[PDB]
């Protein structure tokens, strides 16, 4: 479904930026902020770019 709209809200359930993107249906919420925020809900480092990837 790429069920990803909450609008304000995605921005606002989390911190540096707040993304909501993962529920499809399955009532999933994987919360991807920026590259330097990302931990449960975007709080730990920037592993999705630079200090995994």
């Amino acid at each position: 479904n790429s069920d990803s709209e909450c609008p304000l809200s995605h921005d606002g359930y989390c911190l540096h930026d707040g993304v909501c993107m993962y529920i499809e249906a399955l009532d999933k919420y994987a919360c991807n902020c920026v590259v330097g925020y990302i931990g449960e809900r975007c709080q730990y480092r920037d592993l999705k770019w630079w200090e995994l990837r």
